[PDB]
């Protein structure tokens, strides 16, 4: 399967440290919309292998690379929590 | 609910050209490859909405952004025609 590694990760640190990220509202619009902004601002890392995915999440551990990335979704949760899409929950 | 576009696009544009890009294998293992390797020197546009992608569609039937894009099929299809996955065969 064709698959951007990036958004496994993404996808990853979006969910553990959801809390951390200070979203207004947590629904699945706001959530994907939180990674598009997201995932648009790395560098795609697409591939076909998905022990390869399983490398690729490995090296994005606890300690080291793993910040760049929650500060860019915090950033994004930002936009998000300020300007959210007519598709998310409404009264 | 998230996709990137550009995937929309090349996938489109593959199977619109892949009969001229002179590849080695035509499996899908080595057409994941190509779209791959495409996918990874364009930049990301993901969207959450079903109705860009629906249009996207349509408005990379127009010329011109696909020759450069039509550029990077062949450019990856050359790659992966010379160094094929072993997934393939
Ligand atoms: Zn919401
Ligand atoms: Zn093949």
């Amino acid at each position: 399967m064709l698959v951007n590694s990036k958004e496994i990760v993404m996808k990853e640190l979006l969910d553990r440290y959801m809390d951390q990220l200070h979203m207004a509202c947590t629904c699945q619009v706001c959530q994907n919309d939180v990674l598009a902004l997201s995932l648009n601002k790395v560098s795609p890392s697409y591939v076909t292998d998905f022990k390869k995915i399983a490398y690729t999440k490995a090296e994005l551990v606890d300690k080291q690379k793993n910040t760049a990335m929650l500060v860019i979704l915090a950033e994004s949760a930002a936009v998000v929590s300020e300007s959210p899409s007519d598709l998310c929950q409404t009264k």
